[PDB]
DNA sequence: GGTATAATAATTATACT
DNA sequence: AGTATAATTATTATACC
């Protein structure tokens, strides 16, 4: 029977953005990205979908949202070394993904 | 200018979902990567049986868990992890050690 | 070994600043 | 660098057999 930490764990993993979100930060310089940034390369992210996302991320204290007191102010968008880890745990789903993944493949 | 891996997002379609990871690791841990419907109803607790049978097309889709018949005397049908689902489940190993030493509990 | 129907929760579309 | 309103999907809650 079920591991309740894995349970917990697709609580956040098992709902929309939040495994490519913080793989997306987690390659970005210093693990950090404006939010302009993760719209961009994220593609088909809708800004109140982003919004949503990084605000349950940062109550799972994945991601830090920081005010930079530069002028103008800044707002980055940080992994934490919790956040880091598990985007670590995701690399052999990359290679999963990328050895048995057709994109050219059609499902109802 | 920082782009996403396609193949990752495409697996995060599976992934990004309700119940799939824990129904594929379940099916990893049965003997034969095998079950009975009633037997992921009843250990994955809290799922209706509407949600387990659609989540269970959504698999068979991806080709993650076949559904096989048993044509035996009283039919069996037992939901059975391929070969690519278990290279699946053997890929969320990380994330599980990841859970013990962060998640709290 | 599941389906039918109905309601709720999650996600997206659009528009806007 | 995000919010607001409304629609659409995804998931669940009960029944039922």
């Amino acid at each position: 029977e079920v591991c309740p930490y894995l349970e917990e764990t697709f609580k956040i993993l098992g709902r929309s953005w939040n495994g490519l979100i913080i793989n997306y930060l987690s390659r970005c310089n210093d693990c950090s990205a404006h939010f302009s940034d993760m719209k961009r390369d994220l593609k088909t992210i809708t800004p109140r979908a982003l919004s949503l996302k990084l605000s349950e991320l940062a109550q799972w204290e994945l991601v830090e949202k920081q005010i930079i007191s530069t002028s103008p102010v800044q707002i980055i968008y940080v992994l934490t070394e919790k956040g880091k880890a598990l985007a670590e745990a995701l690399h052999p789903i990359e290679a999963w993904a990328q050895s048995y993944v057709d994109l050219t493949d059609q499902r109802t």
